[PDB]
């Protein structure tokens, strides 16, 4: 299934994901597409920050749901 | 601005709303688009049930935020 | 048999339940495991809120089905 | 990557860890370095006690984050 | 006598307690002042987690000693 | 005593601070060294954002602790 | 006089500047308002990247001209 | 010989490379070490972006030279 | 999308244009808004004079880019 | 007297000129200093392109006035 | 901040410099460290020879950038 | 004989030159092949800038030697 990530730049990127994929995987898929390191990504769906731990279905992210990307920059 | 209301069943409606619109209004806009009576709608954002009283901005629902729709159905 | 109750926030509890258990019982078993009063629980399956009245099998909740937990008010 | 674990007593251990390492692993790495049994360790990040279950990235522990060590010992 | 409980979040609460009060009592007094359920509280003094069983004087917590509050969530 | 602040660039500033100094003071000492206005600084220790109100010892920042400097950048 | 900077986030910030102010100054004024380190800022006007060296009038930036902010992230 | 690549986070990876290795190879060696897809990597030495085509010696990258890893993020 | 055309005299017109519009069209849209004959207009972007032939996207003129207007005035 | 010729790109040349010098002369003095052929130069003052014909004082270009240099085609 | 100046001969100097230092200053700092007269130094960054006039930040020389040293000597 | 000119930008041009050709000639041959005006070229061999005056053999530039091209802009 397909989901959408809208970034801080306003850009709307599409990802092929599986409900059993983790937030970590999605972060990783985003790096693979836009270059941002996963440690610097924060994903938001329905008014929560998502945990790298959990999966898309853990949060009820279904076919064509839209996620938000925020950036955290730290000297890591 | 646009928001998304997704049911747990995976159906997703898009709504044209104003930050100053109330939960009541959104419920009403949902009925106007999918037929569900507002008394049978429960809206959820950021893990909590929204009150018909308050407004979208009261809850920090912004451009392209996603809400969750849960339904009350008698004998359903 | 086992079922799963997931919150929208992504937390997931497992419960040991019987098909003949009621929604009331499941609510009660959830309180027994996570502390939430049953009056504050809303259970959701197949897109709709379940009635305390009915049973799991009344709704077709089988071995390893997933329910949703939403919270009322305080 | 490196992280720091500081006790409330002011002692500080440095650990070589991976974001995918679990709290269990970190506990285990601490024993390997200072002798404390993992069942006697409580790790704290961002104000709260971490679960042995979850991983460092589950909590957003990144390169050079600082964790807190508290000790649990019966009658100690 | 007065003691201080400092959370890892930087907040500092003051409590009116008696040397003969138990850790359980202090937990209970903290709930009464900040809302946190005692099952979610961990008190720390002199580097170690205190037992609900024991009392303040059992640990040598005197007038104006500082305890640490950590949170444990299920 | 000395503490370290890491910026978003990965650069490390060293600060001479006193445990009784406030977050406000440290922010102010950082501006004095790297130019960033205190209102724009987000200091993070052990996974939480520090409040200008509190002091270093309020947070358990000791000799040679490392603080992080964070920027959060959010969508349109 | 007033100028506008539109950022990568889509945000449009207003700056009080003098024609004799340098690009460095503007960068510095932006940090003072949004937190971004000047070394990470790239300013664009009329299809050129601006040099920290030159001034607003060097480029013909007048009252109410609009500049663009791009971000360059590097391990500096 | 050894070279150093610094990321946007400020983190430093070390690479065992040969002067006759191409930028493509180095990009590939970086993916193998930090996960970033080569198409998303922008390597900078001495102020210019390196082309996948050319080799390290084509650019005068010698024993212990430092390369930079850049991300450019642009407005809507 | 919107673009800005600024004269050297500091006057700034805003235009509603399409990336596929030609320089000729923009000139024509400028006449329609400020009266200047297209033969008396010289458009400049990124330091070079634009050709009536080419289009906005041919030159990479995007949403909110700024063009420069220079004028030809006989005996003026 | 001195005048300044600035490109839109922010580069700025200084020229020693006389009020009675023509636009042609200034173009010619610019070539002599930066290499650009006069046929490729467009000089701009007070928002308009100057004519090779006229002089600096014809346009009111005085000590330390600033002109603009734009480039034609190649 | 630190920068590196490498000669084509493979010799490498490190310099402590400030972004506001001029090319003249850097030349002067090089003489102070290796003896070469500034009139005999040519500094190169991003493929081009730097002007004594401009500053490091004018060119976007940041923390740990690498410059190139060429030598100009009559009949040498 | 052939020589190589490598720019700092990583590009590598090949030139057909004669040992008796001057630095001026090589500059001129580079313009003829890549467009750069000779006044903007700096040639570097063995660590130092070459003089337009001298010849390739004056510097010991032989078959397949490599020169370096840097750019100087006014
Ligand atoms: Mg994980
Ligand atoms: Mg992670
Ligand atoms: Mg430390
Ligand atoms: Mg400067
Ligand atoms: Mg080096
Ligand atoms: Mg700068």
């Amino acid at each position: 299934m397909q989901i959408f990530v809208k970034t801080l730049t306003g850009k709307t990127i599409t990802l092929e994901v599986e409900p059993s994929d983790t937030i970590e995987n999605v972060k990783a898929k985003i790096q693979d597409k836009e270059g941002i390191p996963p440690d610097q990504q924060r994903l938001i769906f329905a008014g929560c920050q998502l945990e790298d731990g959990r999966t898309l279905s853990d949060y009820n992210i279904q076919r064509e749901s839209t996620l938000h990307l925020v950036l955290r920059l730290r000297g890591g």
